[PDB]
């Protein structure tokens, strides 16, 4: 197991524009296209991302390309973030993937705000961090996914994905 497989399980794969859990236009493997309510805006953003006139449909290879770019950006956003970097550096390989997942889903800014949990993760207080991460809208809106992530942070293993 790795970050790619992990997120592919959490995000799924869809080749046609769709609405995510928040109602926003997305495509491929959880690639957010736009927060705007306009499907045209979504289609414009898609074409621009892909470099071709798509008509809201891409190929599996295209989805994967978007995916790699997106995983790369998440890691990079973590590395450049003063609140995130130190946490990520203090963690083991498994748990770093859990942090990347949260970043991919929530955004750098969103994750950077879990101050208290961040601090708990840094101290390696697993059970405590797990409890604190659960007190959040994130857990409340997407409980199954959050549970998977939180378990990964608590155990340092891939059990929740097997
Ligand atoms: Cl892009
Ligand atoms: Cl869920």
């Amino acid at each position: 197991m790795n970050i790619f497989e992990m997120l592919r399980i959490d995000e799924g794969l869809r080749l046609k524009i769709y609405k995510d859990t928040e109602g926003y236009y997305t495509i491929g493997i959880g690639h957010l296209l736009t927060k705007s309510p306009s499907l045209n805006a979504a289609k414009s953003e898609l074409d621009k991302a892909i470099g071709r006139n798509t008509n809201g449909v891409i190929t599996k290879d295209e989805a994967e390309k978007l995916f790699n770019q997106d995983v790369d950006a998440a890691v990079r956003g973590i590395l450049r973030n003063a609140k995130l970097k130190p946490v990520y550096d203090s963690l083991d390989a498994v748990r770093r993937a859990a942090l990347i997942n949260m970043v991919f889903q929530l955004g750098e800014t969103g994750v950077a705000g879990f101050t208290n949990s961040l601090r708990m993760l840094q101290q390696k207080r697993w059970d405590e961090a797990a409890v604190n991460l659960a007190k959040s809208r994130w857990y409340n809106q997407t409980p199954n996914r959050a549970k998977r992530v939180i378990t990964t942070f608590r155990t340092g293993t891939w059990d929740a994905y097997k």
